């Protein structure tokens, strides 16, 4: 919450009390909490009436330090899943001189929720089979579409993991988030076409065109019609078998049963084989683009920019050769529909390729492999989000897809909503230049720089992994999609129990708002202890200060117990800084060591390797200091139930008292080194007895003093020196300049932020790369009013927002269970 | 205290309740109370870390009447003991075209705390002496360094006064305050080199050079090496005798015993004869200068200004011929060390004079007189404040010097910290011009103009006395420094019991802050009744209005009872306006009528003769009206525990209500004379029934109406006319202009005061020279919003400071009893 006076800066919760464990069961963060503040929609659903195109930013009055009120001053929503591979430089479109930002997961099978053979599986073994041991009979007890010698080779030795529908449901959770950009124009913001390319105005009118393999720079049309995989040059292979006898002799264990519940006479019914073959194989199969008509700032040069979404750059899968076994009607003996296959058509795209598809091959003979990047390229303009929604409802009737899609969905939001770093400026609204690394350099919500590609596409290098995600194995999928095994995370449901995000037009708006509390929780994690940006980068193996290696060691997921993931320590600190600070729990998955079942969130599955949230200067130079700051503060304050005390709104100037500090009555002291000219704030009592941290000590979490340090570097002329006033190794901003948010184009009657209002002031540097303590200093002449404001005998004029705090309770309808519809109050006893 | 809202303007204490008698014992005003607000030092002692050079002014935010906030706007500390005898005119140094400001005391012996012969004195009489009346023996019962016929002529008829160590301890309290300007550069402010010469920047680096008899203008090098006294051309005479038999036949009663406790093998031990001969004789012996390297505003013309401190212009003593009797070792009969004198050396300065000292004469023969202005000129570069401190500790071991030095020290502060008058301007920060009487015209803290010299130096005119101070007689000093008499103010002590100001580098900073509550108490005395400046000047003998003669008659110390000072009436009003308003008592001395012992402060020992605190206009013209206003208001408000209601901060504009007034519900009425155009505020009910005061009536103390009169002359267009709107004899400021504080040079990021913020608004004129009442008027058109603000139906936009009230409790350590030092916790039972 933002502050009305100093008596609620002072009576704000601490960090240690707000990072404690919580035993409450909390509702999921739906993204509607930020929505019902920054838009005209407070109540309920609105089809096309609510113009979300214009409602894309934080708006409010501001109050300057000089006593003036700015009327309509805006802060951008700082997250988008769209990297502009065509940049508007000099009011005209040119190709990007920048590589594409790629991520990579760490897909591996772990001990999920345990699995058990059903009464059908004990029925096949006990009866039938066991009874063929006396009758000399080799009859067929065919289950629904498969041979008895196909079920008999699967009702066998079961792996003791249990499956997690996570990788296939992130691919479904991911192509959904791509294919939901072409829904309308007044349902997708214009700010999220302007987050990186800020010299750009997209248009109401023509919607976005979600294309595939048509990006104009650095390869990236990975076979525009001769398609390969983007990660690794190769085309894969798919084969549609009717028996396991046809799978040649080599694979036969990798063979995936397509269950007959996902293909019924309810849809196109042959697109569902492509969503199944796309969920089970590999992401990405192709490099999707989003092309939209844009215009420059005044509006002359209307062209079409090419974007590439971030979730088409996430390398997940490792299954490139699929052998799919198809249900054979009711019951038939083993044999162009040889054995009564319902279908296997190619698609809708003509696809002149290496096997030369013509326009749409209908073919399910015995072996006869196709390519897989080709077979998925043909079904790349057909995957609209309504079809994905009803496919999810057909999945939900046989397995439990409610909680696993929401965990996979905020996994998508965790590694897909990606934000440009910062720019250091004095006032408000600085950005970068065009055709430069600094405009396109970009970070996660975890304050962690996204790796861009090193060489031209399709890639042979395979960069380091970023996140540990699970996967469906084919061998357990073949028996849980067939009634032969069951678990507690796999209990089936109805299509009403599909989450609200699926098949809705408002996903590109909601998913960029779900990523803001992730960066608030990581932002408050990285700012309680200020280790700049250099003592985070080369911190994993520094032989100085064993404390710092323990910090970076524990933050990441590098431990195990039995064959399963032990989640990270200190990512539960971020999770508790999410549940306490937002009163809403993030979605976990299950992992079991043995018996004991414990929970791991995207807060606990990151991996080491990679630099952190850097800040740039006005001329593009690196200012690796402060702390890993991303989005501007007011996001890390206003949209918050309980923000810890060191991060706080400087309260408005009401009477004679505006902004004060914390003095030696709270256990603090002034540093006051060698020279008489520069003095430091009221830091801790340990600050004068250190000067360099001991090899197992770090910055003590004091929010009286971190407040009191950002209270001094808001003055506008500070230097970040030393215990003795000497320089540091770290790059310092050129003046009294702070990291400030990204500037987007304005509208009519709508202003830019004024002075340290769209800034990030909380990033107080306290721990240099060398292990020495960083002190913020002022001249003796220019520190009298800050020292007396700490002593409550003066006041400091600071700028603020003129908003008020509401923070409503959760709705739990979210446009996803509108079961009030009159035709099921009467079909209600039958459920 | 400054006001948060109007409900604490209204609920402020009155004048009559705040001038009442108080029975509390209060702590002394140490000067640390102003310090712990206007500087970075709140806690404790700081050797050279704390740069007091830059921490020399009141700093804070301001709020204009137009709703704007000024960030760092400064008010100067308006007191210094340094008159610039070299003025920087046109960025370059020239000699002053102005005479030197001189004061003069009224040294006389009064009935102090009574004195009584000890057991040693009754031992000399009863035994020895009385027993020589039977034995025909003329033996020597020598006490410590003197003959028995030297003690026998002093153990005699004792005067019934008792001595007061006041004149010698003001001379010691005075040369200390001169010789503490050469301690450092970052321990003395730069504002106090800029109080009169405001076109000047002194430098960190080279310290001040405390010279002697080297001033370049109007004589003032009173014998640069042939030295005379500055007050009266003459050189004096000193003689170092060993017996009273050598003192020729003429003086012999004026002969001063030098006690052997001030000269021990602990120091130079011969400088203490010069501090003794300087305490006992005459002030000043020479005209000390303080030369410091200064630079102009931008910084080009680095030169050295010559200053003369105010306490080297205070004429105290009347003893020009000293005959000092020296202790003769243990025991020896009467006789270049003839009779075992320890020493009598000349000094360190070569001193080509009328007796022609060469460099350092060591000489104690029998009579052989030296000059005294010569003997003290040689010990004029050696009196550093550490030696003065240990000399004070050697005095404190034999007599009680704790309370008498503090009374003599705030006597020094009372008649040494001296401030330039005012300049009338509309906004903030007006000063005077260079090489003009008006820049150098200057006042006490008692709102009383300092007399400058009439003719060239050494002076034969001897101006009128300013203050009644006591003195040590030699005849009682010869027996209280010898064990023959004792009193209650003379009980001996330890060197730990020497006050904290002695020998510390921070005296020039602390003494200018001790003088601010003196001028607050006198400022609130002179403003409760507004008698302008003309009915104070020629008010002592005006045959009109017997009330006014009683005011000026009683304010000054012109009464007696028995042979001792009766202190002034109405200076106890100022003393009670000090103890009630500051919760800290000023240091008294003792005077006894007989039996009854009563107390007289520098508040009760001033003398008539002399003009009062005039105000100048922008062009230098005299504006003798208002009331004797000196320092700007915020000093007479913020640094205050309980400021009476007529002086009050106009509260800040918070909501719709900012500043209101007092109407006929509080017993007031509007004057409303002959013409319909000009109307006056809500004055008293007596204001319309007077028009001229009766010959025994004066302005009734009403703080509802004095507030309401400064509430109208803050508007910016008033005239001070009459009962009928006619002019007055007094000089009126040229427009709606008020007396405003002195402008000093600014620093980086540091502003000037804006509009009536560094002003003195409390000086409401209410009593003309003619005995007629002065009314403040507005036009009928421009008085509707003030009248309705009095009726609480409107608001007035006034400017204010954005500070807050703290006013801490006294410390009582003050860097003067750091007895916690580990080597006397173990030597603690032995004290």
């Amino acid at each position: 919450p933002i502050s009305a006076d100093f008596s609620e800066v002072e009576n704000a919760p601490s960090f240690l009390s707000l990072a404690e464990n919580t035993d409450e069961v909390l509702k999921p963060y739906t993204g509607l909490e930020i929505q019902t503040i920054i838009t005209n929609i407070v109540g309920d659903a609105n089809p096309n009436q609510s113009r979300i195109f214009d409602q894309d930013r934080l708006r409010g009055n501001q109050y300057s330090a000089g006593g003036l009120v700015t009327q309509n001053a805006v802060s951008a929503i700082p997250f988008t899943n769209l990297i502009p591979r065509t940049i508007r430089v000099g009011n005209i479109l040119v190709n990007s001189a920048n590589r594409l930002q790629i991520t990579e997961t760490n897909v591996s099978e772990y001990y999920s929720n345990p699995i058990i053979a059903t009464k059908l599986s004990e029925m096949i073994s006990d009866q039938v089979k066991n009874n063929q041991f006396s009758t000399w009979r080799r009859d067929n007890t065919s289950l629904q579409g498969f041979n008895a010698f196909d079920i008999a080779t699967i009702n066998t030795a079961i792996l003791p993991n249990g499956l997690s529908l996570e990788s296939m449901l992130l691919k479904l959770s991911l192509l959904h988030s791509i294919k939901a950009m072409n829904v309308d124009a007044a349902s997708i913001n214009r700010s999220q076409y302007q987050v990186i390319d800020h010299n750009t105005v997209p248009t109401i009118g023509a919607p976005a065109v979600v294309g595939v393999n048509n990006s104009p720079v650095f390869g990236e049309d990975c076979g525009g019609n001769n398609p390969v995989y983007p990660f690794g040059g190769g085309t894969g292979a798919i084969a549609f078998h009717v028996t396991l006898q046809t799978v040649p002799d080599e694979r036969k264990s990798y063979a995936i049963f397509v269950p007959p519940a996902i293909l019924q006479a309810t849809s196109d019914a042959n697109e569902a084989l492509a969503l199944f073959a796309l969920s089970m194989s590999e992401w990405p199969h192709a490099l999707y683009t989003v092309t939209k008509q844009t215009t420059d700032l005044a509006g002359a040069n209307a062209g079409q920019q090419v974007f590439i979404p971030t979730q088409s750059t996430i390398h997940i899968g490792g299954r490139r050769v699929l052998d799919l076994i198809i249900p054979r009607r009711e019951i038939a003996p083993n044999p162009v529909r040889p054995q009564a296959g319902p279908d296997a058509t190619a698609g809708a795209i003509p696809l002149a390729a290496g096997q030369l598809f013509n326009m749409n091959f209908i073919g399910a003979p015995a072996f006869e492999e196709w390519p897989l990047t080709s077979y998925l390229y043909s079904w790349a303009g057909r995957f609209d989000i309504t079809t994905i929604r009803q496919y999810m409802g057909r999945l939900a009737t046989m397995v439990g897809v409610k909680d696993a899609y929401w965990a996979a969905h905020e996994l998508n939001v965790a590694l897909s909503q990606v934000a440009p770093k910062m720019t250091t400026a004095a006032g408000g609204w600085a950005a970068q230049a065009a055709n430069s690394a600094q405009q396109s350099d970009v970070c996660y919500s975890s304050l962690l720089t996204v790796t861009r590609s090193a060489a031209n596409f399709p890639l042979a290098n395979q960069p380091a992994a970023d996140m540990r995600v699970y996967d469906t194995d084919p061998a357990t999928w073949n028996k849980v999609a067939l009634g032969l095994a069951t678990a507690a995370n796999l209990v089936p449901e109805q299509s009403m129990d599909v989450p609200f995000v699926v098949g809705d037009a408002r996903t590109s708006f909601w998913e960029r708002l779900q990523a803001i509390p992730m960066c608030i929780a990581w932002t408050m994690y990285y700012h309680s202890r200020g280790i700049t940006t250099l003592a985070w980068d080369n911190a994993y193996t520094d032989n100085t200060n064993k404390w710092l290696q323990k910090m970076v060691r524990n933050t990441f997921s590098t431990t195990q117990s039995v064959g399963t993931i032990i989640p990270a320590r200190y990512g539960k600190i971020v999770c508790n800084l999410y549940k306490n600070m937002f009163h809403r729990a993030p979605a976990y998955v299950a992992t079991s060591v043995g018996g004991k079942e414990l929970h791991i969130t995207h807060f606990e599955r990151w991996l080491p390797g990679g630099t952190y949230a850097n800040v740039y200067s006005g001329a593009g130079a690196v200012v690796n200091c402060f702390s890993p700051v991303l989005i501007p503060d007011i996001w890390c304050q206003y949209f918050t139930a309980k923000l810890p005390l060191f991060a706080g709104a400087f309260p408005p100037a009401q009477g004679q008292n505006s902004t004060k500090g914390f003095n030696s009555k709270q256990g603090l002291m002034i540093h006051r080194n060698q020279n008489n000219n520069l003095v430091a704030p009221y830091l801790e009592k340990f600050a004068d007895n250190s000067s360099y941290f001991p090899v197992g000590q770090g910055p003590e979490i004091n929010d009286m003093a971190t407040w009191n340090g950002r209270l001094w570097m808001t003055t506008g002329n500070v230097q970040y020196l030393d215990y003795s006033g000497a320089a540091i190794v770290e790059a310092v901003p050129p003046a009294g300049e702070l990291p400030v948010g990204k500037q987007i184009p304005l509208l009519a009657g709508e202003n830019a932020p004024i002075e340290l209002t769209n800034a990030a002031t909380t990033c107080v540097p306290r721990y240099s790369n060398d292990g020495r303590r960083i002190f913020t200093y002022l001249t003796t002449a220019q520190s009298v009013i800050p020292v007396q404001a700490c002593n409550r005998a003066a006041n400091l004029a600071r700028s603020c927002w003129l908003l008020s705090n509401v923070y409503a309770e959760p709705a739990l309808q979210a446009l996803g269970d509108e079961v009030e519809d009159a035709f099921d109050t009467l079909t209600n006893s039958s459920f």
